[PDB]
């Protein structure tokens, strides 16, 4: 449907959405593990990342928000990973993606900057990264509440 990812439509320039949900994430995956996993194929290509952690059992919610700087980077990630197993914790789960209903680094910042997660352990908060220029991909401090 509307949120299904179609690499052919990205390549031809008729869908320029950039924000994607990474799905079927094994329970015990950490945000650090996900950052490293994405960076195997997609280092420097994204500027927002958030894998929500349930603090009461250190299990994640099973899906992550990622905003790619250029939509074509969705093809890089999806052609490498979608349909393959996470191969951790003896999980049977398989990586998959769909488009998010919220789109864009700016919207994602506004969505989380005033939210409760910014007041819990700063290690597991949403992250943003420099979108352009020589330092593209470097983590940026998350904007303060407004």
């Amino acid at each position: 449907d509307r949120n299904s990812v179609d690499y052919a439509q990205i390549a031809s320039g008729i869908d320029t959405r950039t924000t994607v949900m990474i799905k079927n994430i094994p329970n015990k995956f950490t945000q650090q593990m996900l950052r490293d996993y994405i960076d195997v194929t997609n280092k420097g290509t994204y500027d927002f990342l958030y894998l929500r952690i349930d603090f009461v059992n250190k299990c994640n919610v099973g899906y992550a928000f990622i905003n790619f700087i250029e939509p074509q980077s969705i093809i890089t990630f999806g052609k490498a990973r979608v349909g393959t197993q996470w191969n951790v914790f003896h999980s049977e789960k398989i990586c998959d993606i769909s488009y998010a209903n919220i789109q864009g680094k700016d919207r994602l910042i506004e969505k989380f900057r005033n939210s409760c997660v910014m007041d819990e352990n700063p290690a597991y908060r949403p992250k943003i990264f420099v979108s352009h220029g020589p330092n593209r991909g470097m983590e940026e401090p998350f904007p303060a509440p407004n």
